[PDB]
């Protein structure tokens, strides 16, 4: 997260860290046994880390649970990042509490102008690299589809939305991948891609979760 703020320990209780010996992606806990992340975060041997603030210090509220199954969206296109969404089933159900909690799926899509919370342990610099150990937060509006398509001609599908600031300086970044965009208490986005980070006229592009609720629900019901 570039230009964000320190969330505060466990203030984003649905935020997960995907760990393969190191943090490599974020995710969102959507029920006690399922995590949603980005398909471009797919790899084998994922441990899901819940209740994290400092990902380098055991602080007392963590739950470390291995993934038993990962399901990349059937139409994920890694070249275009269309349908950049994946489900991860935990080997055992997480213990839900005030600091580890699921985030609700949307019943409707959020409109441009809605303010959302984006969070992650990604890079905090737009040039160079500095990775924080504690969770960073960014409040950002959803941008209109027209401004989104104008920033990224030919690259925005109906399964994507832009959020952020056309003036730059505030954005998600590498390592925030797969993490949540939460608007009015609902998971509306997944950190997916962007041109660099926090660059002028290059807002973040997010997977449009409301388009996948039926797939998510059907998949969880049968797996
Ligand atoms: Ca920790």
């Amino acid at each position: 997260i570039v230009g964000g703020y320190t969330c505060g320990a466990n203030t984003v209780p649905y935020q997960v860290s995907l760990n393969s010996g190191y943090h490599f992606c974020g995710g969102s806990l959507i029920n006690s046994q399922w995590v949603v992340s980005a398909a471009h975060c797919y790899k084998s041997g994922i441990q899901v880390r819940l209740g994290e603030d400092n990902i380098n210090v055991v602080e007392g509220n963590e739950q470390f649970i291995s993934a038993s199954k990962s399901i990349v969206h059937p139409s994920y296109n890694s070249n275009t990042l269309n349908n950049d969404i994946m489900l991860i089933k935990l080997k055992s159900a997480a213990s839900l509490n005030s600091r580890v909690a699921s985030i609700s799926l949307p019943t409707s899509c959020a409109s441009a102008g809605t303010q959302c919370l984006i969070s992650g342990w990604g890079n905090t610099k737009s040039s160079g690299t500095s990775y924080p150990d504690v969770l960073k937060c960014l409040k950002a509006p959803i941008l209109s589809d027209s401004s989104c398509k104008s920033a990224y001609p030919g690259q925005i599908t109906s399964n994507m939305f832009c959020a952020g600031y056309l003036e730059g300086g505030k954005d998600s970044c590498q390592g925030d991948s797969g993490g949540p965009v939460v608007c009015s208490g609902k998971l509306q986005g997944i950190v997916s891609w962007g041109s660099g980070c926090a660059q002028k006229n290059k807002p973040g592009v997010y997977t449009k979760v409301c388009n996948y609720v039926s797939w998510i629900k059907q998949t969880i019901a049968s797996n």
